[PDB]
């Protein structure tokens, strides 16, 4: 009754090199996937995902309630009015299964100009005690830059796919000001599983997270090997097969805006599965003042007439809207 989505595996290794024709062949595959279901797996990416999964598991399984309160975002701890994005998102025993830890650009320090100006969406990361979680902060900050590098290469592929010079997106994706985030999500095995944490879709499917478009330019996702994602097509939802060696890639709504919906942001949802698993997205966000003039690849002259949208305004509105529509995570 439920079909399986065509999600190609694309070797992205040429995007790190200087063979221009091989890069074009990767771009063609990105274009094709982006115009079909909107998802592809990036393989030969060079990231040590075994260590990513191990270190994340050690953190999730060793952190205590005391530490979670100390790291909690404002939604769970009224004392932390400056932590809207960065920190711990608590589970609620008997009611809410998912829990997660979100961190932002490690360069956002108290001395950073955007932090000194109190610009919305910029926060300084909070971390657990080094002595209770030795090496965790070092690993997590290094991971940020590893996935930043992969994402920068992917953005070159997207640029070439759309007929632009390879730095068209990447020039706005900078270590000093990127609003990109990593979220380390734990979906636990629970017996009994709290019914309040299961949502029923219109078609009767039991869900952990309802349909949505991503608030991102692109989303770069690593998940353990438990099938859970579905993508909407005109003929209904289709299952995305899991692969715990690759990164699952899709566009967010900022890409849809700037391409006049040529690359749509695919609508997707998370099925309920009672299994211990990890979901580790990196949301590729630009800088607060980054603006890309919209264009329409379908038109010879590329004219669009959609309004340019500052990334900061897009992100602030998008994060709130997603909470209002799909709930506080
Ligand atoms: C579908 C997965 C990416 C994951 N869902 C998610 O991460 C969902 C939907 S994309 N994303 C969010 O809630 C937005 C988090 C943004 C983050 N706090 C920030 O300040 O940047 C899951 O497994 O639930
Ligand atoms: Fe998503």
């Amino acid at each position: 009754s439920v079909s399986k989505a065509n999600v190609p595996k694309i070797d992205v290794s040429p995007l790190f090199g200087d063979d221009q024709a091989a890069k074009m062949r990767v771009a063609q595959q990105i274009d094709a996937a982006s115009r079909d279901t909107g998802f592809f797996y990036a393989v030969n990416h060079g990231i040590n995902v075994q260590r990513l999964s191990q270190k994340t598991k050690e953190f999730h399984m060793s952190i205590t309630p005391e530490e979670k309160w100390d790291l909690a975002i404002r939604a769970y701890n009224k004392e932390h009015q400056d932590q809207v994005r960065a920190g711990y998102y608590l589970s609620i025993p008997g009611k809410k299964a998912v829990e997660s830890f979100c961190y932002l650009n490690p360069n956002f320090t108290p001395d950073h100009p955007r932090i000194q100006a109190k610009t919305p969406t910029h926060e300084v990361n909070v971390w657990p005690d080094e002595t209770k979680h030795p090496g965790f902060q070092d690993f997590a900050e290094q991971y940020y830059w590893d996935v930043f590098g992969l994402s920068s290469a992917l953005l070159k592929g997207y640029a070439l796919a759309l007929g632009k010079e390879e730095n068209f997106f990447a020039r706005h994706f900078k270590p000093d000001d990127t609003l990109a985030s990593v979220v380390l999500i734990r979906y636990p095995y629970l017996d009994p599983y709290p019914e309040a944490a299961i949502k029923t879709a219109a078609d009767g499917t039991k869900l952990s997270f309802e349909w949505h478009e991503d608030v991102s330019l692109i989303t770069v996702l690593y998940q353990s090997n438990v099938q859970n994602l579905q993508v909407e097509t005109a003929a209904g939802y289709q299952d995305i097969e899991a692969d715990d060696t690759g990164y699952l890639i899709n566009c967010g709504s900022y890409m849809a805006h700037l391409t006049n919906n040529y690359y749509k942001a695919p609508i997707h949802r998370v099925k309920w599965v009672n299994a211990e698993r990890q979901s580790l997205p990196f949301f590729v966000n630009l800088g607060y003042d980054s603006v890309i003039d919209p264009f329409d690849p379908r038109e010879p002259n590329g004219k669009s007439d959609r309004e340019p949208l500052s990334y900061g305004d897009y992100l602030q509105n998008g994060l709130v809207s997603l909470i209002n529509k799909n709930g506080q995570t």
